[PDB]
């Protein structure tokens, strides 16, 4: 009785792809004898920006003249969200035409609209015939938050020389995007079994795919069983988060399962021991059914995914 579809928003199970922007970049610490640090983000396709700033690891508080070189090819309004950061200290701001920067607040900062190319050599050219030494180059895709990490980080070489290969910590962005599926809703003693299968986890091997598990409400917590039927094509690690619901966790999977702390404090896990799952909604809603997991909620087929969000009644 499953009439394989595809799914709506209210399926319990959405599924959604993270990944990281980053196209090439560098650091460098050659700055240290200059008196600002030049950060550079050359953005690829009104747009909305949050860009995090707070010093590297080995810093405390940064008060070092911040120089930041933001270019896009469509205006972008620019939020500007900064931690350990000493206020009063002269940060100035390069934006193409149309694009704007905002604070959480005049106080030794400014906004500078320049025409600026589009090349990343041409723009890390730019930056050189106004400042001598730059502190990083970071061209990304796209992104909703922009996560920089300032201060001149002694692991970098004297020059930055970009690098398509090239990934620091220190300058991240991440962008979500949801995924579409196909599969049924079929229904009891307190219990939810959902059957997930997914074709792609994005050709990176064993790959995290995280299935967040949470009450559909989200403001009261539930006391419900679980049973997840987790199947992929190809090797994955299914990584369960857990949220304000407590009872038995059952995990059916021929893959390697990592529990989050919460989850594992939230539920009585059972002891996941590697099951030989079939391929399909047939054979796997007969194989639960057979298997003492009766009845079933849910089936999900995902082309591509690397998140679940599976959302529990009432």
């Amino acid at each position: 009785p499953c009439e394989l579809l595809p799914v709506g928003v209210g399926h319990p199970v959405q599924a959604m792809l993270k990944s990281f922007t980053a196209l090439s970049g560098c650091a460098s610490r050659g700055t240290t004898s200059h008196p600002q640090e030049v950060h550079i983000i050359n953005l690829r396709k009104t747009a909305e920006v949050a860009l995090h700033l707070r010093p590297i690891q080995s810093l405390h508080v940064h008060q070092k003249p911040l120089v930041f070189i933001l270019n896009s090819p469509q205006p972008i309004l620019w939020k500007v969200r900064t931690e350990k950061l000493a206020p009063g200290v002269k940060r100035i701001f390069h934006v193409v035409e149309g694009s704007e920067v905002h604070f959480e607040v005049s106080k030794s900062c400014e906004v500078k609209v320049e025409t600026l190319p589009h090349g990343n050599e041409h723009l890390l050219n730019w930056a050189h015939h106004r400042y001598t030494a730059v502190t990083s180059f970071s061209e990304l895709r796209m992104a909703h938050d922009i996560y920089i990490k300032v201060g001149e980080d002694p692991v970098f070489s004297e020059t930055c020389k970009i690098d398509n290969k090239f990934l620091s910590l220190n300058y991240l962005a991440s962008y979500i995007e949801p995924q579409p599926s196909t599969g049924c809703v079929l229904s009891d003693h307190e219990q939810e079994v959902h059957i997930i299968e997914l074709q792609a986890p994005n050709s990176a091997f064993q790959v995290d795919v995280i299935v967040d598990l949470r009450p559909l409400d989200g403001d009261i917590p539930l006391h419900r069983d679980v049973v997840l039927l987790l199947k992929c094509e190809k090797s994955v690690n299914w990584v369960i988060k857990a949220h304000k619901v407590m009872g038995k966790l059952e995990i059916m999977t021929s893959d390697t399962v990592s529990l989050s702390e919460d989850t594992e404090r939230l539920m009585q896990v059972s002891k996941t021991v590697k099951q030989k799952l079939p391929a399909g909604s047939q054979a796997l809603i007969q194989w639960a059914e057979e298997n003492g997991f009766n009845p079933v909620t849910s089936y999900t087929n995902t082309p591509v995914a690397n998140h679940f969000n599976l959302r529990l009644r009432e």
